[PDB]
């Protein structure tokens, strides 16, 4: 996250880091044997870290559950993006608390104008490269699908929105990905991709999670 600020430590319950060894990825409590992640993150060896703040430093609110099951979406396309989800089923189920709790799926797609909140451990620097250790939040809008499709010419589907800044200064980076948009206490939108990090006319572009509701509910329900 560029332009962010320090979260406070479990102020985001939900929020969810993919470790292979090493924190990699993002990711969203969703039930408590459920993560959603970005497709894009997928890779086999995963370890679920809930109640994190500082990733490198265990400070007592943490549960560490390996993955038993990864379900990327069967239309994910890693060429352009399209459809970038994924579904992490947990080996056994987190303990829910107040530091640790899953974050509801959208009833409704967010509307352009909507506030919403970006979280994640990636890159603080849009030119070079500077990683925290503690969790960071950006407070951004939804973007309209008109300036985003103007952002992005012939890149942009019904599976997509950009949030942030066309200013620039203020994005999700590397390391976000997968992580949560929340909008309205609503999981609305995954970190999916970009061209670089917090530059002039260049919005983060996110996952629509109102688009896969149903998908979600149906792969739950039967694995
Ligand atoms: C440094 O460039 C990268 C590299 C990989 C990335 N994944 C997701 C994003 C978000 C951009 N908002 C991103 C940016
Ligand atoms: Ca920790």
């Amino acid at each position: 996250i560029v332009g962010g600020y320090t979260c406070g430590a479990n102020t985001v319950p939900y929020q969810v880091s993919l470790n292979s060894g090493y924190h990699f990825c993002g990711g969203s409590l969703i039930n408590s044997q459920w993560v959603v992640s970005a497709a894009h993150c997928y890779k086999s060896g995963i370890q679920v870290r809930l109640g994190e703040d500082n990733i490198n430093v265990v400070e007592g609110n943490e549960q560490f559950i390996s993955a038993s099951k990864s379900i990327v979406h069967p239309s994910y396309n890693s060429n352009t993006l399209n459809n970038d989800i994924m579904l992490i089923k947990l080996k056994s189920a987190a303990s829910l608390n107040s530091r640790v709790a899953s974050i509801s799926l959208p009833t409704s797609c967010a509307s352009a104008g909507t506030q919403c909140l970006i979280s994640g451990w990636g890159n603080t620097k849009s030119s070079g490269t500077s990683y925290p250790d503690v969790l960071k939040c950006l407070k951004a809008p939804i973007l309209s699908d008109s300036s985003c499709k103007s952002a992005y010419p012939g890149q942009i589907t019904s599976n997509m929105f950009c949030a942030g800044y066309l200013e620039g200064g203020k994005d999700s980076c590397q390391g976000d990905s997968g992580g949560p948009v929340v909008c309205s206490g609503k999981l609305q939108g995954i970190v999916s991709w970009g061209s670089g990090c917090a530059q002039k006319n260049k919005p983060g572009v996110y996952t629509k999670v109102c688009n896969y509701v149903s998908w979600i509910k149906q792969t739950i329900a039967s694995n």
